């Protein structure tokens, strides 16, 4: 995570969350945040080709027990091949660290959405006087 | 061994060793017969080439340690050539029964030389008249 997404959780954290200590609750944001980012992606669309290595591979032995070296030649390469494959599926990982993400983070922890996110306390110790205000009538 | 050996043998081993009998002493005259044909050849111009192969067969099963299945291919190939190559020296063998070696077997059987060898009984019977006649002196 780059260090404004980190900046931005302290942040949070620190005035949405003040029953408990800083430097627990910083670190648990950004695991859950995390965890929540996996965007509960799965893992099929490697492991089945993990399968299909792991057959080629039986062949391959079955081969080499004949001594056919051909043959076995061509079952490391095609192991190769599907090895690089999923390889590059691997590195098919999203990197997106936002500070919305983190957000609804919050929203998810404390189940109140924040209009404004990120504003400075000066904004907000002003703007609750309007925030319990229009909640309630008069007796300003 | 072709019959005309056999049939020889035995017309041999009856008239020369009377003090045995018939069915032991035709097969031994056989196989002392066989045994000095052997010619004391050696077997080192294919037992080296054993060693060969043996050597070729290690380094083989090294590179398919190594998956390198080119070399494996070629050391097989090696093997098979070494090995027939074997099998050519093996049926270069001398394939050779003549009355005559199994007289000469005969002949350090019993240290006697036979002139006239193969000749009939009723040769013999006469011949020897000569024979004890002329290493003796009169007195017929």
């Amino acid at each position: 995570l780059p260090d404004e997404v980190l900046k931005a959780a302290v942040d949070y954290s620190v005035q949405y969350i003040p029953q408990r200590s800083l430097p627990d609750k910083a670190i648990d944001l950004v695991d859950v945040t995390a965890a929540h980012l996996a965007a509960q992606h799965p893992v099929t669309d490697v492991h089945a080709v993990e399968r299909e290595i792991e057959t080629e591979k039986d062949k391959q032995e079955k081969a080499v027990e004949a001594e056919d070296f051909e043959a076995a030649l061509n079952y490391k390469t095609r192991i190769a091949e599907l090895e690089r494959k999923i390889e590059n599926h691997t590195e098919d990982m999203k990197v997106t660290a936002s500070v919305n993400d983190v957000a609804e983070s919050v929203e998810r922890m404390t189940g109140i959405p924040v209009s404004q996110m990120g504003a400075s306390d000066i904004e907000r110790l002003k703007d609750m006087a309007h925030r319990l205000q229009d909640k309630v009538i008069g007796q300003d």
